[PDB]
């Protein structure tokens, strides 16, 4: 109809509640589940759907042999009903590629899959299920993107893509896309010294990305983007709350404009809402390993170095395998706020779990409550033993 | 388009004609169906659908061993199309949870879900496949509702929920909905002492729900709804045709306003329509096990405690497994009256089949004929050897 | 919209071309496609489907053993994609039963399915898929029906059911629906001296059924009905060209007002297109069994007792299994004319060929062309040594 | 709503994106992946979807085997979504016949199939998902077509079919088509001495199709159609860069009116994009093999004898297997010029992978950016030993 404008504020997040989960690897274990990796949820005005990059083959079938590799020609974005698994005969191609992100504009969807060897990718960017726009690789090193939906604006969506290495600094650019043609394009600037994988909402005009720095950083990067004015600005978050991972042990002050040290190359996509006291930071429980997952409630997290936990929620226990997670909110719901909702990647298989010889994954997603509700973790739920 | 409202009254049940059958386990022997139990069946305005609270595992998979538990976070409200089997690729996910209830107000569909542990479970009402309430257990022990489909008017949409111990007295509440918001609940009141599982139906703007009195009730108690004025009654079916699974033999005489004793913390849901001389009442044949079923017309079954049957059906014969059953009708028919309908669970495996390491189950359901039709049995029809 | 008149009469017949082809049996060998038989094809005003009654089981599936019976309580009549095979996921269910027929009258369809024991059968008539009117048997001896689409003239749709002996005189009946709704029926007047298995087409407000005498006839016995004065008239095909299977030998003249006789109680339902010199008569090659299957223009067969073939086309050469045969057509087509069709079931498995314990079927359907086309012959075209 | 008109031009290519990829035989290692060859693609206004002939088998399934051989009764015209694989339950029947072609005009789609035995085959053209028009075979030796999709100007859609020998003159016809109808139909004129499965392309009014000379050309012949005056011209592709396969190795200079001589009764379909300085050719690499394809900018092809590449491509390594290859566009995109698309068919199996009885492929498509993008390869991506 129109396009979308983020009118609304955050809804007060007083506890999660469950959204979806789909329970892909025990269902897949005997019927035929592609096998996935880097999954999100995203929205159009009148449904919402699990997305996520399919390895071209089932968890069953002889060719899930390797699929613990990030890269190659048998990868697409593909989406799916809402906590059904991504299986042969529901799974929709979205476009071909090993890195992506998605998002609707209130009008249709716009789609990045990015392709390509590692010194020569190419993103292309779809449009109402077209190709419109290409860009080639700049740094000639991976050029990657989110791999989580991005939010729009009176029909501008911007999405950050970096270029280069992963354990240095490389060249991160924030796109302005409207209708999937390129507006403008920016480096980036402010104290985030390296960017990956960004995890976006927005509220009040407002786009909020909570990323990653895998070169120095433990604690999150962070890029506010103004959708009007074409302009953003980095920081990381304040807390010694740290949420990446691997990561130290939590301090009792943080890094507000430089990466918090004690573990180099490293970490996972994640996600938070920095909204003042109703402030939320999702991490895995364990330090070492993408193991276990909580949500704290951190008032302040992003502009107070000495913040810590006011209340909290178990999402996986740190018995279980977690990995990336990501935002992404119905901005087609009723009401008056909008509700921030959240999805965990429970992968199965390599390298944690070598019985097997499959990577895979299921996701579990859950949205704020405004009321005070009991908790439960959420496992995969799959018994490696079976598929061996 | 607008709220449905309940103008009309019943159909003359002279009969009951065959509805629907999914013949599921049958199927699923060599098919990828999923492993379900706690079916039944609910309409739309343009389609009438099975409704059943997944397992997360295919029948033939091997996640179906251990199936006989009934809360796990693997479980999920999935619908899926009149008489079709609940496969991978054919069930939509109304909500994430191990005890639902759902129906449609004319405009659109409220589907509730309850997740949790024993003593923190929460519930979360979805509106136009979106969620908009959550409520948190009050009772902390096993918050749990319905089990088959809740009825609107004029957009309100009661619902019975039961939070405390199934062997003693607990905490029953009558919410009423209206777009998923809560407008108003009330504590059970009445003579009623033990509410589970209640079966639902509306006729001339009022609601009528047959229960389950785990607790010491052999007869079923019986709370009726005025969804206008949010107010409620409760009793005992009078009579001593006795309904519940298991339970003694059937006395001369009735209880009105107590359980009748005999049995106690024990039941499976059932259901009955409550209409004057109109009046038919379902239960298993077997007074000790999940053992068949039959419909017998009962005149004034609800107030007369000396009631005894004139006419009556069989469905399912009492040499082949039953289970759950409850009503539903097509509140969007053409024609003068409501046809009254119910389904019957055929439960299949544990803990009557152990051989196998599952339980599952596949659906029957009837509506009624103003014609005096002849009567087929109806069972799952699978052979467990099969799948030895 | 409105309700479709037969105002057009039939294209010439100058050769048939091929229509649609399912290949289920072929495909079944390595895929979940349910065990069927009495298929047949049916129109809406956009689209064009495959129909038959499963057997409840998928033809690899360990059920698929004893599908050579019948009537159980497994079977349905299920639609599905025109050309697809019956799959477990693309199947609706239109109804419950083991004897059915379907037809669109222009605004909606409906469909009818027969279901109970031998001595208590009940029809229910589906209509806009809601169930509205049910039918009691009236002989108390395996209630039954077309087993082919019905035709509908201006909302009304006569319906042809037999009811008692299949080996001497039964109660066959024309029953007028009108919105699922009977308006009148008769019973069966004229010469045919028994009923089974119509099929049936529309032209210039006339219905045409070429039905089965199981009884005594070797010729087939012929229903004309006027939908608009609700009567009709019966008799059989004149022409010494004998249609039924099995048959005796082709005499010089055959009989027009008396079963044709040489074989009791036996047959196959069968149809043909009775229109002056443009008459065209389907049957088996085989004067023993079901096998093979030929069209033959036979002009005036209907009325003329020497008329023989003066153009012939082979359709499933004698060496390859055939069976039911059924007439529909598309009366939402574009043009002037109404392009007759017909189905031939290619049965497989039980009783010709046992070393596989079930019984099913793929579809093979041709419609008129006015060119004269080259033949080609249409097999089921799988092997049973790999169902071994 | 209005039938499409070719007004405009293509856009400038400086390379190819990746548009779609199946992976079909990677995934119908353990998935109901129906066997195909002869694939392509084509556009609805409102969705692109693959397109192929199907063999009626999966490719585990027993039926599989014998799958080399190219006409069969089992064999029908199937399409599904985009990038999907073709499955047993996502794949839509076109028409049945094992030589096909479909076009969207516009308003609705007209889809072509042709069947039968060698000597008395018969196209059978279907519009709007129905049978409009015959036409029997004129020289009776496999009556054929293109084997990608055709191409409409204001409801009119030229398609070129071929009867007769493939290594002698055969009598090729160009039809023009309106609503399914015959408008009128002409014999092959100009200089190409052999036209063989025709890929087309529509721009700015006209007509190019690129089609194969089986008999005597390595060079290919080029059918330039005006569908207004419903003429055509032929001649061959001038340019010394030869793309049939087998082929000799490229000379110095080419043949614009005569078959490049050198390799007698072979070839494989192919395409290209003649429009001066922006002409693209497509071709394996390898000059005796179905074996690798690259894309080569050749300026002028069609009338420059001499021209030689100025930028390249590659697709598909010459270490991985090829196939068919054809030409599509989205003529319902937005924009002011139309993006050349194409496809590739990657063969796997007999003959050249004899350890395997079967023979299928899977498809990877691309289209044209106006960047200079980094390239990739893109094999099927299947281990054939898996299949062993
Ligand atoms: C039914 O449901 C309800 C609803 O869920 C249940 O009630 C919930 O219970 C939760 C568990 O107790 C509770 O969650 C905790 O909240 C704490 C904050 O509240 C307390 O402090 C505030 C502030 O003073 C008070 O207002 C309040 O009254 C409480 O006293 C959090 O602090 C908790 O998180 C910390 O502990 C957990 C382990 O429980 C860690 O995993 C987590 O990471 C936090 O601790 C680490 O990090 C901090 C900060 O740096 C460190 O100081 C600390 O030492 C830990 O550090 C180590 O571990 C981390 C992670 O591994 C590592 O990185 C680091 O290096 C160190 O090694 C926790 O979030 C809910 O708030 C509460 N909800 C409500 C509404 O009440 C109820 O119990 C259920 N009922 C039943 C019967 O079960
Ligand atoms: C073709 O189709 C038609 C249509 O279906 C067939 O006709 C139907 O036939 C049915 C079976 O006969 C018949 O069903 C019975 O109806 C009885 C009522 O009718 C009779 O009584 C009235 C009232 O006097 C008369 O008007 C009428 O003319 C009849 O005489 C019911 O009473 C029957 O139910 C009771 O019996 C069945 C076993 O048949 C029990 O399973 C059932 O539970 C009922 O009996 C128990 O409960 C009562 C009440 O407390 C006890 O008194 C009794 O002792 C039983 O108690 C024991 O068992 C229960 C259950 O296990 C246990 O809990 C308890 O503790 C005790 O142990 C039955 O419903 C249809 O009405 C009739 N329909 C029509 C339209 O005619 C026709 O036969 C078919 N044709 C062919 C050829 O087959
Ligand atoms: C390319 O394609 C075209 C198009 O299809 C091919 O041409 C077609 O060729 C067909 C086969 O020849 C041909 O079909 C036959 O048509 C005959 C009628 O035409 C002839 O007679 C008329 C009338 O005189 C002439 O005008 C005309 O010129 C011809 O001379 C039919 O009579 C044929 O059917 C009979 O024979 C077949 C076997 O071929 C039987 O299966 C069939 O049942 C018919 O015969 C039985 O029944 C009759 C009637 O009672 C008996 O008299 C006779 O003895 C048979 O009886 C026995 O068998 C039956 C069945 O088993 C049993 O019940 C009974 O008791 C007895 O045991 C046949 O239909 C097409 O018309 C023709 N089409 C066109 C447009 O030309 C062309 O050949 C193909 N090209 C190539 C290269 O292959
Ligand atoms: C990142 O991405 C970019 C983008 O893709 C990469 O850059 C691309 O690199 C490509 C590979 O180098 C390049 O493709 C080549 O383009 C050549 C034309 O450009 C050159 O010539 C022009 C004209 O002078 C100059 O303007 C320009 O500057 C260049 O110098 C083509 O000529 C190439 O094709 C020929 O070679 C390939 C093998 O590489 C053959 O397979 C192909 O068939 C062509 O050669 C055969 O045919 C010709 C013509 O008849 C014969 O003369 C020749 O001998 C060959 O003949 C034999 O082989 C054939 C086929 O088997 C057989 O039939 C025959 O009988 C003989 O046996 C090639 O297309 C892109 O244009 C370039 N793109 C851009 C935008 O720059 C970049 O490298 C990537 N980065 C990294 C780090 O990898
Ligand atoms: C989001 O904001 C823009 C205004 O920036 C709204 O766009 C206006 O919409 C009306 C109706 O479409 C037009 O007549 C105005 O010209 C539009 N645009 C501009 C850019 O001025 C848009 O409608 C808003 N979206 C919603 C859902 O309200
Ligand atoms: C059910 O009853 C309510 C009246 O209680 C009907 O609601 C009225 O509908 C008309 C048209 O939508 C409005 O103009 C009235 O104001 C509505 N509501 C009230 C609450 O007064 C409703 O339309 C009835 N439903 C149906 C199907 O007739
Ligand atoms: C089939 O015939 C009936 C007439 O018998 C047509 O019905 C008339 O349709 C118009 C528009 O719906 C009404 O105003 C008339 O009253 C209708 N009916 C009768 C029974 O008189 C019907 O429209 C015809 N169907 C088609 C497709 O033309
Ligand atoms: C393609 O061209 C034809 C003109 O040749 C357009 O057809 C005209 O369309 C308008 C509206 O449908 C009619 O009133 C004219 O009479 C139509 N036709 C002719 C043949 O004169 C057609 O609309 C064009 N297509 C598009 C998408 O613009
Ligand atoms: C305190 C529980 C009382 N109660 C109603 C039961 O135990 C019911 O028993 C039965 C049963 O088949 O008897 C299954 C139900 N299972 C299910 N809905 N998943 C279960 N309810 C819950 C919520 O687990
Ligand atoms: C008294 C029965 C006479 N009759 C028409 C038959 O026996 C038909 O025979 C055949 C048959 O293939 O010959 C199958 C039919 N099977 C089927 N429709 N399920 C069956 N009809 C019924 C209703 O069972
Ligand atoms: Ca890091
Ligand atoms: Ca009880
Ligand atoms: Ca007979
Ligand atoms: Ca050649």
């Amino acid at each position: 109809r129109d396009f979308n404008n983020l009118t609304k504020g955050l809804c007060t997040i007083n506890s999660w509640h469950i959204y979806g989960k789909d329970n892909a690897v025990r269902i897949g274990e005997d019927s035929d589940v592609l096998v996935t990796r880097e999954p999100y949820v995203s929205c159009d005005p009148d449904e919402c759907r699990f997305y996520a990059l399919s390895q071209g083959t089932t968890i069953r079938g002889k060719h899930s042999n390797g699929t613990i590799h990030d890269r190659s020609q048998y990868r697409a974005l593909i989406s799916w009903p809402l906590s059904s698994p991504p299986t042969v005969y529901n799974s929709r191609v979205e476009c071909i590629g090993w890195s992506s992100t998605s998002c609707h504009d209130g009008k249709t969807r716009m789609s990045i899959c990015i392709s390509g060897p590692n010194n020569n990718a190419s993103a292309v960017i779809w449009y109402n299920r077209r190709p419109v726009t290409e860009i080639n690789t700049w740094a000639r090193n991976i050029l990657r993107t989110q791999e989580s939906e991005c939010v729009c604006h009176n029909g501008v969506c911007p999405v950050v893509f970096t270029d280069g290495s992963a354990t240095g600094p490389a060249e991160t650019r924030i796109y302005y896309f409207k209708e999937g043609k390129i507006l403008k394009w920016e480096p980036l600037a402010g104290t985030a010294k390296h960017i990956e994988e960004c995890s976006c909402y927005g509220e009040r005009a407002e786009i909020t990305c909570t990323c990653k720095d895998n070169w120095q950083g433990s604690n999150r990067p962070v890029i506010r983007i103004d959708p009007v004015a074409m302009t953003h600005t980095s920081q990381y978050i304040c807390s010694p709350v740290l949420t990446d991972n691997p990561r130290p042990n939590d301090p009792t002050v943080g890094k507000c404009n430089d990466p918090y040290p004690g573990n180099n190359n490293n970490g996972v996509k994640g996600f938070s809402y920095l909204d003042g006291v109703n402030t939320w930071l999702g991490r895995t429980i364990s330090i070492a390993s993408r193991s276990g997952y909580e949500m704290l409630k951190v008032p302040n997290a992003l502009t107070d170095d000495k913040s810590k936990p006011t209340q909290g929620q178990t999402i996986v226990l740190n018995t279980d395998w977690s990995g990336y997670s990501g935002s992404f909110m119905d901005y087609w719901a009723e009401g008056e706020c909008y509700r921030a909702c959240f999805y965990v990647e429970l992968i199965r298989g390599r390298p944690k779990e070598d019985k097997v010889w499959w990577t895979s994954n299921s996701i579990v997603s859950m949205c704020s409550s405004t009321e005070f509700l009991g908790q439960w973790d959420w496992p995969d739920g799959a018994k490696i033993e079976y598929f061996l």
